[PDB]
């Protein structure tokens, strides 16, 4: 449908990032292709995928690893550079349906590059400390 | 015991952990018996009135889950804590729907025991109208 081709200001850029995470954190895979390029290059720590199908499969597997996983993101400062890069700093939150009172929250930043043809995200690199999430139930069975 | 902004932010984090866990019998560990609270049009004097105000909100919206994050905190020469962050809410009955708004808290401490004697929380409640939406 629509992505980020009309982005020319950092306000428009943060609005797009929020739309993107709304899609991602809903796990509505049928909508991922509205905002993510078919050739998406994603990095999140040591985990790396090339192509939208491989990205979707990795996200689906993460919901198997952790039944009941719920995730959400907020942002407080975003810049759009003259190279077209979007940098967005915020927080990443996660909890499990089986224990909703325990929420792990860490700072995060997303780096995004858009396809010039259609404004979809062609490169997405998310940086955050994933170690605190081992506190979630059965993140690492047997301790960590 | 709070002399630095890092100590102030750690204390605010502890306070919101207690509040967002709805640990009412522990509120007095961090909140003065004479707490003056204001959150928009909600306003209470005294800890027991604060607890009852919060209980009323949870009973009215069953399954409410809340959490807070913060990105900057100041501790002033007068001893005031200002902490800017985000307030998140979701419903146990509506997994996947999270509403997040910017927020700021203003805190003044009792000089005798370090408990919060004034707490003023500012945020827009309008976006939370979307909490029950699929």
């Amino acid at each position: 449908s629509m992505a980020g081709k009309e982005i020319q200001t950092p306000d428009q850029a943060e609005a797009f990032v929020a739309k993107v995470f709304d899609v991602l954190d809903s796990y509505d895979y049928t909508r991922f292709g509205e905002v993510l390029s078919t050739d998406l290059k994603y990095e999140g720590g040591l985990q790396k995928t090339s192509g939208l199908d491989n990205f979707i499969n990795d996200i689906k597997a993460s919901t198997q690893r952790m039944p009941g996983l719920q995730t959400s993101h907020s942002r407080y400062r975003t810049e759009l550079t003259a190279e077209g890069t979007i940098y967005s700093e915020g927080h990443s939150n996660a909890s499990l349906e089986s224990n909703p009172g325990k929420v792990v929250t860490v700072p995060m930043i997303g780096v995004f590059k858009l396809d010039s043809e259609d404004g979809k995200i062609k490169e997405m690199r998310i940086y955050k400390d994933r170690l605190p999430f081992l506190a979630l139930h059965q993140a690492l069975p047997g301790m960590k």
